[PDB]
């Protein structure tokens, strides 16, 4: 599992679950591809994503659709989604954990890369 | 000033100046189109990107480019970008306030908005 | 203003107002001994706390009663508070900002540090 | 396991390995009795720290040397170390995750409460 993503919710001080991601590569057309989605699962992580021949190096976008999960809550937010672009480099086996910690006017992110 | 940008860097505790700034509003048509850009000053604030009149109800998306802020300082980062996105004066005009907090491998963004 | 602390408030997207904010510095015994306190203005901000003079080289403590800000809204929070420990004017005097960013179950702290 | 450390490294994009942790308690003395400690493992994670009868409803703090983890990687840091202070509430089988993610002069830490 080269690449997964796992959303907290700051509010209630708990897994954000249920929360729709959607990942894009950059295609030679300089225009975002969708290749894979999910929903996170009741501990926030979506796994899956992807393989290990599929992930190759090239510019990357996480979408997690934060508004709708505020919504569903009653909490009116100010971001349409959580957008995380980036560029996959090979240099080693490397795994790669996109973490997103959400609030209704304010979200961080931060990338975990890992060799195992 | 309805519309304010400030970045801060959490490496060197310090305003993160000279850091370009572009603004897109969304179209009729779906598309992005180009709204305004600027880079921040010594304190880490972009202002007079917008006005009132021009600051109409919208979808904006404020792109931060933290990788050529990043790279100019010798550190190779993650992301390619900070990016927010939302609906703005959605309840009639307000002040926003985009901040973000850069870290190589995370950032934090978050929104101050007050009654004018 | 040799140190200036801004609070804001994740959920609703707007300064901590009215919060209650304790300085500390550490005594020769290795105790704390109370230095200044005040609260946060309806910008989110408290100055005014000390003077270039009495901001000497030390370790220094600052206190964020976030509990009792996260209560007056009805939320019953994670933390007692929010704290920020640090050594002051090592390399001579500079101007600290201390920031924090309030969520119920989560909080994040920041220190913008210029030269006078 | 009831309680569980989490450390992250925003600058390397890494789990924060070999960080110090002491947990304490306070005593009805109003001082903080220390009961657990530890070092993080090479996944930024520290276990094991205390059992479900130990682990009573009262204030606790977690202390995490941050200070000694960016001198060890030649980074001056703003903060002495990262304190969380809380109060542990029985209200049906609860597992606590206190997790930090560290940048020089800036952290953020965030709990996530959770039900087997
Ligand atoms: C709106 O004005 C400001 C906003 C902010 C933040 O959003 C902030 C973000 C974080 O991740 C953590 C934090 F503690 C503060 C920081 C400063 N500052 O430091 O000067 C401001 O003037
Ligand atoms: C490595 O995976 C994780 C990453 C993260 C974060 O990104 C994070 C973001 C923040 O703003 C503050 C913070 F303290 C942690 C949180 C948890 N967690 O809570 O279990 C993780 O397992």
């Amino acid at each position: 599992c080269p690449l997964m993503v796992k959303v907290l919710d700051a509010v209630r001080g708990s897994p954000a679950i249920n929360v729709a991601v959607h990942v894009f590569r950059k295609a030679a057309d300089d225009t975002w591809e969708p290749f894979a989605s999910g929903k996170t699962s009741e501990s926030g992580e979506l796994h899956g994503l992807t393989t290990e021949e599929e992930f190759v190096e090239g510019i990357y976008k996480v979408e997690i659709d934060t508004k709708s999960y505020w919504k569903a809550l009653g909490i009116s937010p100010f971001h349409e989604h959580a957008e995380v672009v980036f560029t996959a480099n090979d240099s080693g086996p490397r795994r790669y954990t996109i973490a997103a910690l959400l609030s209704p006017y304010s979200y961080s992110t931060t990338a975990v890369v890992t060799n195992p």
